[PDB]
């Protein structure tokens, strides 16, 4: 099955008294890779769709239409992908490739089918997509791990030794508005200091992140697991402290 949960958003004022649970329900996903499914959530921020399209025994196609008002999917919309899992295949339009662990891609407006599927249901490959409106038509291009200079900053002084990774970035590819990254904290460190989305992974079982947001002079957080996301406006923060080392891929759009 696929399943897109759409979110509102608030104001600063309307989420100064909000409970752990209320924060969590309107910031936290819990879920973003579920296997054999698509798990998307449609957040009003800057109408991005977001979350993880994880294929097993057969392959996923985000088939939406009526929703968006619109025949098929990316009619009116790009998206970026970033394959977090095992080795897996992309078929955009006929053309199917093959999608490994740190292989992304930017798929511009007009593309008809773009189609996800692993070569191993055991290890399946986690997709995660960050789609968004696009009103021109640029080229669709892969982008792999290799082609992408890490340009890395922090000290693990202050435990923010990272390397940061641009996949849908002017440097490697023209985009409408989207912006994608993959940064990787390396050990020992652990911190992360136009909306955002950020969904953290490959991080230990125990391990968690507080994830912080609000305006800055009402900063509030998210404890969040393995594999889970947040959604960060415009007015809010975008940093996060993990207990130990983790990655995580920021999606963006704006003006």
């Amino acid at each position: 099955l696929q399943n897109m949960e759409t979110r509102y958003t608030h104001s600063p004022a309307d989420i100064r008294h909000y409970s752990t649970e209320q924060l969590r329900d309107e910031f936290l996903v819990e879920k973003v890779f579920i296997p054999g499914a698509i798990s998307l959530t449609y957040t009003h921020n800057d109408r991005m769709i977001f979350g993880g399209v994880t294929p097993t025994t057969e392959e996923l196609e985000i088939i939406l239409d009526k929703e968006l008002g619109v025949d098929y999917f990316l009619e009116r919309r790009e998206l970026g992908v970033i394959n977090i899992g095992g080795p897996g295949f992309i078929e955009i339009d006929g053309a199917k490739e093959t999608m490994k662990k740190q292989d992304g891609y930017y798929i511009g407006k007009e593309t008809k089918h773009v189609r996800f599927s692993s070569e191993n249901p055991d290890n399946p490959a986690k997709f995660y997509i960050s789609c968004v409106p696009a009103h021109h038509k640029y080229p669709n291009v892969k982008i792999s791990i290799d082609e992408i200079t890490p340009m890395e900053t922090g000290d693990p002084l202050t435990l923010n030794q990272r390397k940061i990774y641009q996949y849908i970035h002017p440097n490697v590819c023209e985009s409408c508005q989207l912006q994608m990254g993959y940064t990787i904290l390396e050990p020992g460190s652990a911190w992360n200091t136009r909306m955002e989305a950020y969904v953290y992974f490959d991080m230990e079982e125990d391990t968690r992140i507080f994830h912080m947001m609000g305006k800055p002079d009402e900063t509030k957080h998210l404890v969040m697991s393995n594999e889970q996301a947040a959604i960060s406006p415009s007015w809010s923060i975008h940093s996060g402290v993990g207990t130990s080392n983790y990655s995580f891929i920021w999606a963006m759009c704006g003006e």
